[PDB]
């Protein structure tokens, strides 16, 4: 599992459930051309993006859907989403979480990487 | 005094200086516009980005190129950048403070929103 | 598994292995009585810290020594350590999860708090 | 100017007013003796705490009374309190700001450190 987000929820103290979560790769012309899409489980979790062989070196994009979850709570929140834009794979293959912990008018990514 | 960045290592517990930040705003055809750019100086601040005429209601992304200010301290982080995009003034001009804190492999990001 | 903590490592991109931490539960006289540590694991993760009947409700406080884990990588902390001090239990058992985001001069600690 | 202590709110992005700080320091018998205390002010700064001259080296606390801050809004927390344990001055006399973000169940801290 090569790509792997998982969504923590600082108000309630608690994983982040149904965040819409798209994954781009960065084409030839600069364009952001987007390819997996899923939406975090009860644990927060957003497995089975992509795959090892389709997942080679390139730029790529995570787009977390921040502000349609704090709606959802009805909480007014400030960003519109939470980005993270990284090189992957650029010593190898690797295994990527990235951990998002969201509050209304903050947050962090934080990306663990290991080696398979 | 509209829109004020401040970036922050939290390696070394020092402001980040000499950070490019380049501000955009979505126009009408939903492209993302050049709207300032700056760096930040010696407090890790950046200041005098826009004026409260310019800085009307819109969709802004803040793109702050930290994988320059890790890469001339010898280091690969996993962020290219850190982007923050958010929708401004949308209930009468406010001033934004975005705090951006850096490691090399997580940032965390604030808006501290003020009614002038 | 009532109680875990998960640490991980901002400056590296990786769990936080061989972190001690050390469970006290605040005494009668206000002093703090030191009851469950242990190590966290190769996934940064410390599980088996105590048990459903003995994790009673209380003011429990949770030492981690970040400041060992940056001098055994060689990088100067802030820090002494990072606590987290919080009562549980206090509407029924609870299953807490407490997630350390570690760099030098910077932490951050959120619980993920989930009903049996 | 030596130690000053700044609070935010990650919910609504805010100053967090009226917050209350207590500062200890470790005596050499290593009991926790009082410093300084106050609270922070409609910026969610705290200045004043202490003079050069009165800010020795040694291990300093910090608690921050977040969960009252909460309380207030209605909200129970998580943390009883946020709590920064730091060495200062141990190569000479710095200047130290505590950055604290609150949400109920996590809250993050940085120190900006610097010699001036």
């Amino acid at each position: 599992c090569p790509l792997m987000v998982k969504v923590l929820d600082a108000v309630r103290g608690s994983p982040a459930i149904n965040v819409a979560v798209h994954v781009f790769r960065k084409a030839a012309d600069d364009t952001w051309e987007p390819f997996a899409s899923g939406k975090t489980s009860e644990s927060g979790e957003l497995h089975g993006l992509t795959t090892e062989e389709e997942f080679v070196e390139g730029i790529y994009k995570v787009e977390i859907d921040t502000k349609s979850y704090w709606k959802a709570l009805g909480i007014s929140p400030f960003h519109e989403h939470a980005e993270v834009v990284f090189t992957a794979n650029d010593s190898g293959p690797r295994r990527y979480t990235i951990v998002a912990l969201l509050s209304p008018y903050s947050y962090s990514t934080t990306a663990v990487v290991t080696n398979p």
